[PDB]
Order: C-alpha cells, then structure tokens, then sequence
C-alpha cells in the first residue's frame, strides 16, 4: 500500500 | 491576479 | 481512493 | 472588472 | 462524486 | 454601465 | 444537479 | 509563485 | 518487506 | 528551492 | 537475513 | 547538499 | 555462520 | 565526506 | 574450527 | 584513512 | 592437533 | 602501519 498526500498554493 | 490551491490525499 | 479539493480566486 | 472564484472537492 | 461551486461579479 | 453576478453549486 | 442564480443591472 | 509539498509512506 | 516514507517541499 | 527526505527500513 | 535501514535529506 | 546514511546487519 | 554489520554516513 | 564501518564475526 | 572476527572504520 | 583489525583462533 | 591464534591491526 | 601477532601450540 501507499498512503500519500499532496498540496499546492500559488498566485 | 489569480490565486489557487489544491490538496489531496489517497491510499 | 483519492480525496481532493481545489479552490481559486481572481480579479 | 471581473471577479470570480470557485471551490470543489471530491472523492 | 464532485461537489463544486462557482461565483462571479462584474461591472 | 452594466453590473452582473452569478452563483452556482452542484454535485 | 446544479443550483444557479444570475442577476444584472444597467443604465 | 508556486508552493508545493507532498508526503507518502508505504509498505 | 520494506517500510518507506518520502517527503518534499518547495517554492 | 526544493527540500526532500526519505527513510526506509526492511528485512 | 538482512535487516537494513537507509535515510537521506537534501535541499 | 545531500546527507545520507544507512545501517544494516545480518547473519 | 557469519554475523555482520555495516554502517555509513555522508554529506 | 563519507564515513563507514563494518564488523563481523563467524565460526 | 575457526572462530574469527574483523572490523574496519574509515572516512 | 582506513583503520582495520582482525582476530582469529582455531584448532 | 594444533591450537592457533592470530591477530592484526592497522591504519 | 601494520601490527600482527600469532601463537600456536600442538602435539
């Protein structure tokens, strides 16, 4: 199994 | 301007 | 599964 | 001018 | 599923 | 002049 | 489904 | 700009 | 078996 | 920039 | 058998 | 930069 | 039999 | 740099 | 029979 | 540098 | 029979 | 450098 998370933010 | 964000997680 | 969210704002 | 925004989430 | 919302305003 | 706006949501 | 609203005003 | 991050683990 | 984790962050 | 790390163990 | 571990970190 | 380490044992 | 261990570290 | 060590014994 | 051991260390 | 040693005995 | 032992050390 | 020694006996 793989647990994963990603996030991003921009302007 | 243009502000944006995203989040995700999975398994 | 993937849980995900996105947002944006502009002018 | 033109202001706009959006949000979403899913799974 | 996707829950989503959008808005805009202008003049 | 011309002012306008809209909103929506769905799933 | 989509719930939506729009408005405008001018002169 | 653009900020981003991710994490994961597995076995 | 392998247990593993990774992370990253940037801008 | 870009920061990253990882860990693992196994047998 | 082999038990093993590894780690790294960078920027 | 890049820092790294590892350990193992066996028989 | 052989029992053995190894380690390393760097940057 | 790179530091390393190992040990073993057997019969 | 032979009992034996070895070790090393470096940088 | 490189340091090393070994021991053994037998019969 | 022979009983024997050896050792060494270096750098 | 290199230091070494050995011993044995038999019959």
């Amino acid at each position: 199994f793989l647990v994963h998370s990603s996030n991003n933010f921009g302007a």
